């Protein structure tokens, strides 16, 4: 039995919404948001982690291309290999590709492992969001309805299961009969419901939300 609804924001495991600007660093934002939750669960401290560190440092060896896109899984692998990631404060986001400037003097978190969930399985995603923490996922965001979303449960009949934008599932629920995933985006507070979008849940892997989910853990 899983809870009927989950909201990790209420358990203090979610940092302020970030603003990626012109740079396709959604994957980095998704990755740090997932690790921020684990850091809080382990240490009690909620600390924004450096998306810029990932953009600049988890690069070709990780199949990542900074502002041109990347993968949350290989971002986790970089944090494992690197033995750390800097705080956002120390290594701020600039919405552009820079030289790697990782400095262990400002290490704010580590990662020991990550787990990838099976393709399209919204049940397995629900279990992880309930039992483990916020989960990094991709979605198909290439529709004007997504960009223009303001409120309620988002459903786009033209959506596909092929992902192109990284976001973070921080919960799930039901809004007057419409089941949803509660998603933290990185398009600032101006987007959606103060930075969040509620996306259709149990609607055949809508927009690919359960196509490629993953989450990190800290030893
Ligand atoms: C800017 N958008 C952005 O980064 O979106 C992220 C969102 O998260 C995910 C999650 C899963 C996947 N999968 C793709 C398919 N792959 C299967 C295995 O064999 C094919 C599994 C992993 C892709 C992505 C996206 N990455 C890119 O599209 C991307 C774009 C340019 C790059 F250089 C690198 C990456």
């Amino acid at each position: 039995i899983l809870p009927d609804s989950v909201d990790w924001r209420e358990k203090g495991c979610v940092t302020e919404v970030k603003y990626q600007g012109s740079c396709g660093a959604c994957w980095a934002f998704s990755a740090v948001g997932a690790l921020e939750a684990q850091l809080k669960l382990k240490t009690g401290k909620l600390v924004s982690l450096s998306a810029q560190n990932l953009v600049d440092c988890s690069t070709e060896k990780y199949g990542n291309k900074g502002c041109n896109g990347g993968f949350m899984t290989t971002a986790f692998q970089y944090i494992i290999d690197n033995k750390g990631i800097d705080s956002d404060a120390s290594y701020p986001y600039k919405a552009m590709d820079q030289k790697c400037q990782y400095d262990s003097k400002y290490r704010a978190a580590t990662c020991s492992k990550y787990t990838e969930l099976p393709y399209g399985r919204e049940d397995v995603l629900k279990e992880a969001v309930a039992n483990k923490g916020p989960v990094s996922v991709g979605v198909d965001a290439r529709h004007p309805s997504f960009f223009l979303y303001r409120s309620g449960v988002y459903y786009e009949p033209s959506c596909t299961q092929n992902v192109n934008h990284g976001v973070l599932v921080v919960g799930y629920g039901d809004l007057n009969g419409k089941e949803y995933w509660l998603v933290k985006n990185s398009w600032g507070h101006n987007f959606g419901e103060e930075g969040y979008i509620r996306m259709a849940r149990n609607k055949g892997n809508h927009c690919g939300i359960a196509s490629f989910p993953s989450y990190p853990e800290i030893e």
